[PDB]
């Protein structure tokens, strides 16, 4: 029961945290 499913999660928390920068980090939302 969610056992690999934890090696996607790890890697892919990485895409979006990733891409969350680009969103301008001056001020604006997105």
């Amino acid at each position: 029961a969610v056992g690999i499913g934890a090696l996607f999660l790890g890697f892919l928390g990485a895409a979006g945290s990733t891409m969350g920068a680009a969103s301008m980090t001056l001020t604006v939302q997105a």
